[PDB]
């Protein structure tokens, strides 16, 4: 059932503008993290790993980066071994939309657009296994 998932436009860190909408179809799984941010260093290796599976069933990654700079962004994608996309809140304004807290926090959001799940807190590689799987189409 779901709700309907707040649609943005961001940039990545090379200045392409990537739409939520424009993912429609795809599960996307939509990881509100900062580079300081403990949790987020700590699930990020899980998230790449996931992603070599789900990638071809389906699953998109969007971890939108909460208000910091590109080289800020780009070195952390480098040292954490980042393969999937990563957009920059530069203003907060999705942070706000998506009403998020603290970080990390994710979106699992259905091939139709809608959040079917939000989950607070630093994710296992297990419960992102599991996360992916529910939002495949």
């Amino acid at each position: 059932e779901g709700s309907d998932a707040p649609n943005f436009v961001l940039e990545d860190t090379n200045g392409k503008r990537i739409e939520l909408s424009d993912l429609k179809g795809k599960g996307v799984f939509l990881n509100f993290w900062g580079t300081w941010c403990e949790p987020c260093k700590k699930e990020f290796p899980y998230m790449a790993n996931q992603y070599k599976h789900f990638k071809s069933q389906g699953v998109e990654i969007v971890a939108v980066n909460v208000g910091e700079s590109k080289i800020a962004v780009h070195n952390f994608m480098k040292s954490y071994g980042v393969n999937f996309p990563v957009v920059l809140d530069t203003d907060r304004q999705v942070l706000d939309a998506y009403d998020v807290s603290p970080l990390p926090t994710t979106f699992l959001i259905n091939p139709e657009g809608k959040v079917v799940k939000v989950v607070t807190g630093t994710m296992t590689e297990s419960m992102i296994h599991d996360y992916m799987n529910l939002i495949k189409p």
